[PDB]
């Protein structure tokens, strides 16, 4: 209850991605790992909860929107009402996961994780409390638009391997990459 997650991935040149497009071509094994690894949920009978950037819902084709097995949430100011497809709307950070942490709805949610994007993580890097950040570097050299910040290693901790998540670089159309984990100290 209360927790937040973050899952993002970066190129070696840390990058995250151009015109609202990842640096590197669709990724079957990357798409499936990130469904299946948000989807594994440890506590049952309960659902999770997502927030997705104004860039990253239009970024994703209505053939997967709704995203079924958890609730999709997208972050506007501008808008007034929720848009097609979403599953609730936030005018600000704190609004969403205020929310998400009342008990009205902390009864339906347990913990969230944050799908980009760089906006959203921003926001949430200003976080006192204890927060998980999962950075995938991607081997390979690409073409980006939007850097990513540095994460301070002081306060995050570096974290090869941790359960649940492979530690072992996989590799996609001649594509290799590996996942790594972050946790921030309270
Ligand atoms: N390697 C990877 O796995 C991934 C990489 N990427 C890359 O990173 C990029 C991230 O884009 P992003 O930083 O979101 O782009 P922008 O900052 O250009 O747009 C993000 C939008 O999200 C909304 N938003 C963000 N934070 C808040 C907030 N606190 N309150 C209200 N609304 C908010 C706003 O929408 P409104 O205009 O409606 O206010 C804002 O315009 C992607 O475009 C892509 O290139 C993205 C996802 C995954
Ligand atoms: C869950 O589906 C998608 C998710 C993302 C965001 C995203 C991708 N990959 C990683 N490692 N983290 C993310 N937050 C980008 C997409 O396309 C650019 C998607 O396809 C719909």
């Amino acid at each position: 209850v209360g927790s937040l997650n973050c899952i993002v991935a970066v190129s070696q040149n840390m990058g995250i991605g151009k015109n609202g497009d990842l640096p590197w071509p669709p990724l079957r094994n990357e798409f499936r790992y990130f469904q299946r690894m948000t989807t594994t949920s440890s506590v049952e009978g309960k659902q999770n909860l997502v927030i997705m950037g104004k860039k990253t819902w239009f970024s994703i084709p209505e053939k997967n929107r709704p995203l079924k097995g958890r609730i999709n949430l997208v972050l506007s100011r501008e808008l007034k009402e929720p848009p097609q497809g979403a599953h609730f709307l936030s005018r600000s950070l704190d609004d969403a996961l205020k929310l998400t942490e009342q008990p009205e709805l902390a009864n339906k949610v347990d913990m969230v994780w944050i799908v980009g994007g760089s906006s959203v993580y921003k926001e949430a890097m200003n976080h006192p409390g204890h927060l998980k950040l999962f950075v995938t570097r991607i081997m390979q050299d690409f073409e980006s638009d939007t850097f990513f910040p540095e994460i301070d290693l002081e306060k995050y901790k570096l974290l090869p391997e941790y359960p649940g998540v492979l530690s072992d670089v996989q590799e996609e159309k001649g594509i290799k990459y590996k996942f790594e984990v972050y946790e921030k100290n309270d």
